């Protein structure tokens, strides 16, 4: 149990009644490492161990599909922890008052939560922190080497940031010990009133139909595993020919499940090495979920204006300030953006999958979201277009990697100077006569 993963938010007087869990990304009870060092804190200091959770008021910002899979998570969450003598307790409201209330009712020892390099989180720690007295610790159980010990420092490529992850595995790539249950110690309702609230905002097509189709990912840790263990049978060897290929299913589709922290990345990579698979298609997956993953939590973690023109690099907020205002081709508003109604079938198939699956394949997200750049009045307004849909219809949004992931396609972070072109200036061009020789893009519009 290494505690390099361990760091102190705030110091206090230990209190005197259980050691409180406040739970904000890793959404598992299995390879969650916040909860074994919160048992750790259970064990050595003969305390009972405590997990809540907090449903905050910003989830209308979003949509049914994502708060839906969030729920029955959950649902299947708290009934393991009951199976390990683990109670679970939910809040309606800021964390900023309910952790403070609800420390302070149960008399809580310590406070352990799990790290997030989104702003949100931190607007809930300092608030969280102003209120209480007992200590505060956080921990990365998402990321496979702590954020703050793979670099103190922004990186700007992933060739400069794979060699230092990479020297850090044998240190930190280890199994998960079993989860010890405690010596002795609805969700049904808050699901009805929080859908009835989003209902009038469903996405919808013309006549009445939701275009959500919610049988492609089932929610839940058992299936977030189940997802895993198909991918590496039967996706694996596949992987490093077919990841660039919309038309076929050869990716882990395992992105909603890491985003909820229904599953542990780490178990993934356990799991990925263990097997035997080509080793072009492995090193391809290690890199996306390894290299390219976890660069994104350090890209929000080092910059504070990760969503906003400042965090692009200076070669590129040079280019775009030169191509600002050159005449764009097409200027496309926010509606018809997010309804679909471009000039382009290619990105018009590519938000159909969007609406409807609510994943979209990752060749086709680096052409959507560079496309909105061409067809934006500034860059500013394309960075803002792409978070928001991004962030609305997405099962993975609302994550570092989707600003990572747009950050790139449209600020050319993580990314090289490229050939000159108006409009879009140095970042890098994605051409849908490009698509045509990469993939069948045909049967992509003709499936969505
Ligand atoms: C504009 C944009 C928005 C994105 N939105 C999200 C998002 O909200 N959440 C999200 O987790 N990923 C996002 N992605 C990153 C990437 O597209 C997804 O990781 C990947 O498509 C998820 O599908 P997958 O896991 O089934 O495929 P896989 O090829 O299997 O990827 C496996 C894991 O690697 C990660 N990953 C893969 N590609 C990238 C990448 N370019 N950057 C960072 N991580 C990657 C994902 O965590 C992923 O689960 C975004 C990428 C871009 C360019
Ligand atoms: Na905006």
């Amino acid at each position: 149990m290494n505690p390099k993963r361990i760091r102190a938010l705030k110091s206090g007087k230990q209190g005197d009644g259980p050691v409180v869990y406040w739970m904000s990304r890793d959404q598992r009870a299995e390879d969650n490492w916040a909860l074994l060092f919160s048992r750790a804190i259970a064990k050595e200091a003969n305390v009972p161990v405590v997990v809540v959770f907090c449903l905050t008021d910003e989830f209308l910002e979003a949509g049914i599909r994502q708060y839906e899979f969030m729920l029955k998570g959950l649902q299947e969450l708290e009934v393991s922890l009951s199976r390990k003598k683990i109670p679970s307790f939910f809040l309606r409201g800021d964390p900023g008052e309910k952790i403070s209330r609800f420390v302070k009712d149960y008399n809580a020892g310590t406070l352990v939560t799990d790290f997030s390099p989104l702003r949100i989180k931190n607007q809930w720690i300092e608030k969280v922190i102003s209120g209480i007295s007992i200590p505060f610790f956080e921990v990365d159980a998402h990321n496979v080497v702590p954020c703050w010990e793979a670099s103190q420092k922004h990186e700007y490529a992933a060739h400069t940031f794979r060699p230092k992850l990479y020297a850090l595995l044998p240190e930190f790539l280890e199994e998960f010990p079993e989860l010890e249950p405690n010596s002795v110690t609805t969700l049904s309702d808050v699901l009805e009133t929080g859908v009835k609230a989003l209902l009038p905002e469903r996405a919808l097509l013309k006549n009445k139909d939701p275009l959500f189709e919610p049988w492609h990912f089932e929610p839940g840790e058992k299936a977030a595993k189940k997802v895993m263990e198909s991918f590496i049978a039967d996706r694996l060897d596949s992987y490093g020919a077919l990841r660039n290929d919309p038309t076929k299913n050869m990716l882990s589709n395992l992105s909603p499940y890491l985003h909820f922290g229904q599953i542990s990345s780490q178990r993934v990579v356990l799991e990925v090495e263990k097997a035997e698979s080509n080793p072009g298609s492995k090193k391809a997956f290690l890199d996306e979920i390894l290299i390219w993953k976890e660069i994104s939590d350090n890209f929000c973690y080092y910059n504070p204006g990760y969503d906003g023109f400042e965090s692009f690099p200076s070669w590129a907020k040079e280019s775009l300030n030169a191509h600002r205002n050159d005449v764009r081709s097409h200027i496309y508003t926010l509606e018809e953006f997010e309804a679909g109604k471009t000039h382009d079938p290619l990105w018009n198939a590519s938000q159909m999958e969007l609406l409807s699956t609510g994943k979209m394949h990752g060749y086709t997200r680096m052409y959507w979201a560079k496309k909105i750049l061409e067809w934006s009045e500034s860059p500013e307004k394309a960075l803002e277009i792409a978070i928001c849909l991004n962030d609305r219809y997405e099962l993975d949004g609302r994550d570092p990697n989707g600003y990572a992931g747009i950050a790139w396609s449209i600020g050319g972070v993580h990314d090289r100077a490229w050939g000159e072109r108006e409009v879009t200036g140095k970042i890098r061009y994605m051409s849908y006569e490009g698509c045509k020789r990469k993939f069948d893009v045909k049967l992509y519009i003709e499936k969505y």
